[PDB]
């Protein structure tokens, strides 16, 4: 169901995720008192946040991170280039 972006998560890792990007998400909103929101940061095997997004919950600012990096028609174009090429 819906709680990692699963369609967002899954179009990064169907259009660049191939290998080498472990396209993985790290949350560091922790709702409390300094933290308004659930702001996440995709963050690749490397060491570099591919996509930045914040939201309500997991599920969403999951949903805002990945489509950031969706965003980026350059960078997601060199990707899917090498993941789509990679793979077929």
């Amino acid at each position: 169901m819906d709680k990692l972006d699963m369609n967002a998560k899954r179009q990064l890792y169907s259009l660049i995720g191939y290998a080498s990007l472990r396209l993985h998400y790290v949350t560091v909103k922790k709702p409390t008192a300094v933290d308004p929101n659930s702001i996440v940061e995709c963050r690749v095997g490397d060491g570099t946040v591919l996509g930045t997004g914040v939201g309500r919950n997991i599920k969403i600012a999951g949903i805002r991170a990945a489509e950031n990096a969706l965003r980026d028609k350059k960078m997601l174009d060199f990707y899917a280039k090498q993941r789509a090429a990679a793979l077929g």
